């Protein structure tokens, strides 16, 4: 039994970053998986050159190896509904965990090399490739996320602004005033890319959905 496509992300005419993913989604929960990834056609692109996965049992999820050419329009068709998406600017975010910095260029220019504190030892940052997830002005950061419950004295529960998601597991981008002190010189976070208030609303209005975020040591 065939099955029907409800939803294509990016939407029709949108903008997003060079790293953003392709998800589908489709009108019933899907059984052969392999026969919708194979539906998948997406002009000079093979798409075993990326990776599938199935966030959801209705939702297909496609992210290509390398970063899509920004400034471009990637036309696509997955099925019947034939769709095409723009991107923007490559806006790649560099945190480096050994130099305490994280650096930021558009389209190959770096715009700022900014002091940055990863995390400490114990909660160190995970380090690889990743994609700005969402954005959000305010969001908890609560220490029983990594397992510290808020009676123990290194346990905290607070608002932070200015946040961009890295990973679902709940890496950010956030204003830390709290470490101000240690951003370029050592690693004090739980995890997070600490940055001062300014550098986080700067990177936090300049940065899309999509944007590349890469930790690196």
């Amino acid at each position: 039994t065939p099955v029907e496509v409800a939803q294509v992300e990016p939407a029709a005419g949108a903008v997003v970053g060079v790293a953003h993913p392709v998800t589908v989604r489709f009108a019933e929960p899907v059984t052969d998986r392999r026969s919708a990834e194979r539906s998948l056609r997406i002009a000079s692109t093979d798409t075993s050159a990326g990776r599938f996965r199935w966030p959801e049992a209705a939702v297909m999820e496609w992210t290509p190896d390398e970063f899509w050419p920004a400034h471009s329009t990637i036309s696509l068709s997955v099925g019947g509904v034939k769709t095409s998406f723009n991107t923007g600017a490559e806006v790649l975010g560099v945190a480096d965990i050994d130099a305490h910095t994280f650096t930021v260029s558009v389209d190959g220019e770096v715009l700022r090399k900014m002091p940055a504190s990863m995390g400490k030892p114990k909660f160190p940052t995970p380090r690889g490739t990743f994609t700005a997830l969402a954005k959000e002005p305010v969001v908890v950061m609560d220490s029983r996320t990594i397992g510290i419950p808020l009676s123990d004295p290194e346990g905290y529960k607070l608002t932070v602004n200015h946040a961009v998601r890295v990973t679902w597991g709940g890496v950010y981008v956030h204003s830390a005033p709290w470490s101000v002190g240690s951003q370029g010189y050592a690693n004090v976070s739980h995890g997070c890319i600490n940055l001062s208030p300014d550098n986080a609303a700067w990177y936090y209005d300049m940065v899309s959905v999509g944007d590349p975020i890469i930790v690196q040591a």
